[PDB]
């Protein structure tokens, strides 16, 4: 494998996620390609744990209540994911591209 750069409208990186069954916090690798947001155990995992179809996403919101770290939520019909970036810059980068992506799908 040989790295390069994002194909515009794409992004990859680690995000901390809140569990579905139990509210534990896990660091996963996320990729954004087209209208699909996926997350893997780690970068080299060939298959994604889940694939989120963004055409079903109705909202992306920063959580101004959490003043310790930078997190935001992805609202879907049957579940709202809560995600935390490792830094403010990363949080900002993810939210911008996800919001832009919903504006396009829309």
């Amino acid at each position: 494998l040989v790295p390069t750069a994002p194909s515009l409208g794409t992004k990859e990186g680690y995000l901390t996620k809140q569990g579905g069954l139990v509210k534990t916090w896990k660091t996963r690798w996320f990729t954004l390609h087209r209208n699909e947001l996926k997350y893997f155990k780690d970068q080299m995992s060939p298959e994604p744990i889940r694939i989120l179809d963004l055409t079903e996403c109705s909202a992306v919101q920063f959580d101004y209540s959490q003043e310790r770290v930078n997190c935001f939520c992805l609202v879907f019909p049957f579940r709202t994911f809560y995600l935390c970036a490792k830094t403010g810059v990363e949080a900002d980068e993810w939210i911008k591209i996800l919001r832009w992506k919903l504006s396009q799908i829309r």
